[PDB]
């Protein structure tokens, strides 16, 4: 039975229900964290910006079953062309507003990465992505306001791909957090 969540803790509780068993119901899932209204005074414990680059705040470990954290991005900030390692892969905006370009798997020989949509997510907004899908770029292109997203992965993971766009060449990547349950890694 999904739920409201009436709060960020509600949400991360009614995602331990859901992630219980050993699949994941996707439209459920995103239907919940669309369903969740977020309010700053809630998540301003993990939104941790850094000067130049994005960062990536844990939130929660879902008892091994996912990984929910906190994205902030300054102006001008974003990602790589990145897989998601086999894993489902959820972003809902917190804050701001991402440009999400989407790129088709690069073939064995080496080209220009094809660019096959974009779209602009805004404040609040579920977006769902797995390597089935493709791959992506996520962006804060904004020069004014910085973006904060809730991103869950499925199972979690630690390194991905990041892909070179004028090859499609790839290399791993090992990711890093900038803070875990608040506190600020060493
Ligand atoms: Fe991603």
């Amino acid at each position: 039975e999904l739920l409201k969540p009436r709060t960020l803790a509600d949400l991360i509780r009614i995602l331990h229900e859901l992630f219980a068993g050993d699949e994941v119901n996707v439209e459920e899932v995103q239907a919940v964290l669309e369903a969740y209204e977020s309010n700053p005074a809630e998540w301003a414990l993990y939104a941790k910006f850094d000067q130049y680059r994005y960062t990536r705040n844990l939130v929660d470990q879902g008892n091994g079953k996912f990984n929910l954290m906190i994205l902030c991005w300054g102006e001008g900030h974003g990602s790589s062309i990145h897989d998601h390692t086999d894993s489902h892969c959820f972003l809902k905006l917190l804050q701001g507003n991402l440009k999400e370009t989407l790129f088709d798997w690069p073939d064995k020989k080496s080209n220009e990465m094809i660019k096959k949509s974009e779209r602009t997510l805004r404040e609040n907004q579920c977006a769902y992505i797995n390597d089935s899908i493709g791959l992506h770029r996520v962006e804060n292109v904004s020069h004014t306001e910085p973006a904060v997203s809730l991103h869950l992965y499925s199972p979690p993971f630690d390194t991905c791909h990041a892909f070179d766009q004028r090859t499609g060449h790839k290399n791993k990547v090992t990711m890093t957090f900038h803070s875990k349950f608040g506190i600020r890694t060493p």
